[PDB]
């Protein structure tokens, strides 16, 4: 209809998208300020009133956007994300506030250069599914072995399957791998390094190949 | 013979290989569950009975695979590995259980994309034999020097040749290289950094070249 | 005029530029010596007198350089920097001395190979503005979440927005990310790793892409 | 002369070079064994007698090699190194033994693949002289500033110019940069991170470019 054309010439207009960008930035600063407990004592009413106005504007904006292109909305991942973050931040007023902080990625969603770069980073991922699965299998296997080997005398670190996964991820990142893990272990299990030095070697060699493999796809 | 043809049309069939894959995954989950001591109190008989059934199936499968292509079996590295892991997990019921956890790499062996990627990672290795030998020689030489220099007043870290190898591998990875090693050393040996700063420099420069050399072979 | 030509055949002469280089090097050594408190007790008058002579020479040199090409001087970034560092080191005799130490980058400014390489390093930067903005937004968002999640029971590290920024930069560099932060946190907040393991993953994946993206522009 | 031809057909023969290689390997194992204090109690006379025989053989070998091609000997870097290490290990029987351990790099010198790879690693270095000089200047400048800023209240780490160089190299490698340095500093100097976060940023950005620049020369 004639009115459908007009609201789409508003929605797909550069200005309306720029306005939702401005609301996003003001809102994000607001969230930066809301951590300041003294600032909150000073301006809780002003900021919270502001929050309510910006969220209502956001909700009606998502509604109009759903109107213009319905099928396109729920098969487009950026609008899918915008829908999902606003819905998350729509519920009546614990961890939900922490997620509400994610509304600021809508600044990625709105800004075309930000879209270009995020889709670039995601387009890198398919190629390394093979190595992510290899590494996941590897971590699972060594985690079970480390749990059954050190989990009893070292419950804090290898006690269960999760704690072992975590200590193996920590060892892979390199963080206190020896003075923190392998050397305290060796006070009781002196050939513990047979388990970790090969583990280090494989992880790094794989992690280095993953980085190499990223490049060649250029 | 006519029967030899039929069992090979089963063995090299997509379905039989997929079945051994399914047994592998169920088994791997089982090994994940067997760490849960309460779950083990609950279902030790069910899981262990399951273990026995899956291992017998695996053994007869390795037998049939050896039948179809004997010479091909012991010159193929993937089947060599499958033979070796099942043989490891075949002995009567300490560290053997920990190895038995390696049966899950048979999931790498069975899955063609997993084969492709592992053979890729191995095909990277020949080219860097030269640098691995250089680095091994380097580590040996500096390990002997560090043992003879700090091994007496620092027995925990450089006392023997092994402890020195380990502290040098730890220093190469970077982990607590200073606050943990070089700075405590300098409380007694104040020009210990003449030994380590050059050591750091050479190791990293070599480690960076090894990464570079990997790429160019593309 | 005839005299303007002569002073420009001095200023743009290889020798005058080499002389200001020599003054820079002598001065830099002087600053190296001035840290030695015993050396300062010995030669405070000689070095400080030297400082005054070299700085006056520098000031009149910047004056003549401004004369030869005025518009060119304040639109050229290297001379802009030379102007700014000498002006910084021109004020009557706390933190100003620490900045005065930056006069030694004038050795970068004077030396053509140094110019070539610094302009190379700067020419790398435009291309990664997109990712620097993405990462800044990311750090802001996770910093607000970490402040509101751990800032109360962990004021030292996530108490305000700044301390959270710092602990997140520290976690990104990898330094004591677990034994130092995430594991002490988990003594009180046991699913704190839901916040950090994804955070680690995104940061590294982005940091690795930033390195990759640098290369391709070759 | 006719005899000069024969000894050169021995010296440049594959067999004579292989023999000095064998002596090198036996000797290197000997040095590995000499760290074992119980093994030394057992076989000090056998090993030391062995040492004397192998070193005399080495000396006469260096003499003959100097004979065949004199000018070529002192302008060739590999033979220069062989001369220098044997001369080092030639003096009458403290730190000299530690250097004597370097005789094992003669295994690099003798082995052609080892020569190829070491000359490759050295051939990488000229191209990065520019950045090594930039980084050295950078380290000098920030070291002077850090000494004058934190050297008094933190003598252990920034007290002199050397301790500052070391703490800056440690911070560059990343090792305990925060929990170990910057955070203890901030207990007294709360805006110390203005000095280190920029320092980190520049170092890494430069260190990443140095790695990139290595590649392109392919
Ligand atoms: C992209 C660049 C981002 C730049 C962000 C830089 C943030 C720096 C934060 C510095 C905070 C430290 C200063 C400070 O002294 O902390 C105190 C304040 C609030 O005081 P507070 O701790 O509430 O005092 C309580 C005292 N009591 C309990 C006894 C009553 O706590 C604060 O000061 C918090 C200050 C809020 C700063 C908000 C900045 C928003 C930047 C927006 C960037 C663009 C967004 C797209
Ligand atoms: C860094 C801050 C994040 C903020 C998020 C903000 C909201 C983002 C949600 C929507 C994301 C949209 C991304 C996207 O559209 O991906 C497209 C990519 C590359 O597209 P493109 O380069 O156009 O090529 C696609 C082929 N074509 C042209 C024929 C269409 O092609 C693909 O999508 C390939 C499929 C890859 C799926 C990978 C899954 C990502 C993993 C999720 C992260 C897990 C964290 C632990
Ligand atoms: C770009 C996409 C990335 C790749 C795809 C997704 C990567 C993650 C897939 C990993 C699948 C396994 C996740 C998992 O095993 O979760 C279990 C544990 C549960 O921990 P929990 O028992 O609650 O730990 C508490 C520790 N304690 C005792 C001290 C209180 O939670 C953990 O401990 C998680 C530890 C890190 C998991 C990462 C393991 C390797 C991931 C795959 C390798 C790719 C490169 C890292
Ligand atoms: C590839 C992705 C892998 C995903 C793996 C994620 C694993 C997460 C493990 C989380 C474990 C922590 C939860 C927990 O509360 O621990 C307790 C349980 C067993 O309790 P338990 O510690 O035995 O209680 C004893 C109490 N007592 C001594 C007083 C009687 O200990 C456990 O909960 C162990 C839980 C077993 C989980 C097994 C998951 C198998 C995933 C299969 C993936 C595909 C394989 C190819
Ligand atoms: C992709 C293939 C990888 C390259 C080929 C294989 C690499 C390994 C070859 C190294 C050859 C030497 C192995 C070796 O020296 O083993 C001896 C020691 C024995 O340790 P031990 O005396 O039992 O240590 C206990 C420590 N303590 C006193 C605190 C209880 O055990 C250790 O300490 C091992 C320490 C790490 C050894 C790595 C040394 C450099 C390896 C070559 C360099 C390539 C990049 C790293
Ligand atoms: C680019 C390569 C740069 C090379 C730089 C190497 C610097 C090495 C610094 C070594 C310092 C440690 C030696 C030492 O024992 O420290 C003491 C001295 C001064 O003694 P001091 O600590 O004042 O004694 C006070 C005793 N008291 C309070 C009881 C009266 O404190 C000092 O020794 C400071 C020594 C000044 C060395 C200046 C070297 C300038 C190199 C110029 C490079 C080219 C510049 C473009
Ligand atoms: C090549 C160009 C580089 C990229 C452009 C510039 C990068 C920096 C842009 C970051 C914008 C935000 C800076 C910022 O948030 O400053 C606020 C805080 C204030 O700290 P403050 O509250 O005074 O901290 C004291 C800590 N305490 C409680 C223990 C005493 O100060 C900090 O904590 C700073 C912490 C590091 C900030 C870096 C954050 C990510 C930067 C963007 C990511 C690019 C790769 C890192
Ligand atoms: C390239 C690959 C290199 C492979 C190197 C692997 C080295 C592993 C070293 C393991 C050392 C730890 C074993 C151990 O229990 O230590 C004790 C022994 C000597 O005993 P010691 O500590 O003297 O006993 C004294 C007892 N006391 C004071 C009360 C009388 O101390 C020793 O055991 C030292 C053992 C010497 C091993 C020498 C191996 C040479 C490998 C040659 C490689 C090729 C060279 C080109
Ligand atoms: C890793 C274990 C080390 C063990 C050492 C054993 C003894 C080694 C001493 C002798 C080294 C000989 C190296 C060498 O010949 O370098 C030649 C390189 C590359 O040669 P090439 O690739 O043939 O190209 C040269 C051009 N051409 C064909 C016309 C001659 O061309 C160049 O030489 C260019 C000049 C570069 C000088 C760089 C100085 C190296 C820094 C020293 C390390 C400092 C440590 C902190
Ligand atoms: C491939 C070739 C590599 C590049 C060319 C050579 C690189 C080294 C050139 C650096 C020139 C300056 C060397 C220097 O400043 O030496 C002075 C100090 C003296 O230390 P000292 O005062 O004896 O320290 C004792 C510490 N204490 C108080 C706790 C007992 O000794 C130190 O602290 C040395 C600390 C590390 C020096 C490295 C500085 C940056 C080097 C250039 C950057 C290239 C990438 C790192
Ligand atoms: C959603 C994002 C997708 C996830 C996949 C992206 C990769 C994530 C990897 C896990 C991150 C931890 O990253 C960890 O960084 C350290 C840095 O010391 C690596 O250690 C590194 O050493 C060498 C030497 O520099 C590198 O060339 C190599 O990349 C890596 O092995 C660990 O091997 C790696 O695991
Ligand atoms: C079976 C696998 C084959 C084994 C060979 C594969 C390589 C294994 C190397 C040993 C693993 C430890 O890896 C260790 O990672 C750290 C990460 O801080 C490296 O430190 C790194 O600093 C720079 C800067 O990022 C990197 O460009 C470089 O790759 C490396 O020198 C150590 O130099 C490296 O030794
Ligand atoms: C003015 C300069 C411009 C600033 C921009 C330049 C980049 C600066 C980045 C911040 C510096 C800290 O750098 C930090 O180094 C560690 C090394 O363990 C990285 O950890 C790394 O793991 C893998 C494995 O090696 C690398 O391939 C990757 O580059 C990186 O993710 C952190 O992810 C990175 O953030
Ligand atoms: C390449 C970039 C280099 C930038 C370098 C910046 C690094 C800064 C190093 C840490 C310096 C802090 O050192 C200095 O500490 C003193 C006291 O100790 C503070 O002094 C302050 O004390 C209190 C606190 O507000 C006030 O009442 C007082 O009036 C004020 O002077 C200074 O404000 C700070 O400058
Ligand atoms: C004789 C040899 C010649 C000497 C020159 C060779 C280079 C030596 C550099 C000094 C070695 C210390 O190496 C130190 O490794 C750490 C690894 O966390 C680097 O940290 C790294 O973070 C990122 C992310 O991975 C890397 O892409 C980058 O290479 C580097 O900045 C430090 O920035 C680097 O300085
Ligand atoms: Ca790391
Ligand atoms: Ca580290
Ligand atoms: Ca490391
Ligand atoms: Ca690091
Ligand atoms: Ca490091």
């Amino acid at each position: 209809g004639s009115m459908y054309l007009r609201i789409t010439n508003i929605v797909e207009s550069s200005f309306f998208t720029k306005f939702i960008i401005y609301l996003i930035v003001l809102n994000g600063i607001t969230m930066g300020l809301e951590t300041s407990k003294t600032f909150m004592q000073s301006f809780g009413v002003y900021t919270t009133l502001f929050k309510q106005i910006v969220i209502t504007i956001f909700t009606i904006e998502i509604i109009l956007r759903i109107y213009v292109h319905r099928i396109s909305f729920f098969k487009d991942p950026w609008s899918l994300f915008d829908f999902f973050v606003v819905a998350i931040s729509l519920v009546p007023t614990e961890i939900l506030r922490v997620l509400r902080v994610l509304r600021l990625f809508r600044l990625v969603t709105a800004v075309p250069q930000m879209r270009k770069i995020v889709s670039a980073l995601i387009s890198v991922i398919p190629g390394m599914l093979s190595v992510i699965a290899l590494m996941t299998l590897f971590f699972y296997i060594f985690a079970i072995m480390a749990t059954q080997l050190f989990g009893e005398r070292f419950p804090e670190w290898f006690g269960t399957l999760g704690e072992s996964f975590y200590t193996l991820f920590q060892v892979m990142t390199g963080e206190s791998w020896s003075m923190g893990i392998v050397r305290p272990l060796m006070e009781v299990y002196p050939y513990a390094w047979v388990f970790f030095i090969p583990f280090i070697f494989v992880v790094t060699f794989v992690m280095i190949n993953l980085v190499v493999a990223i490049i060649v796809d250029a």
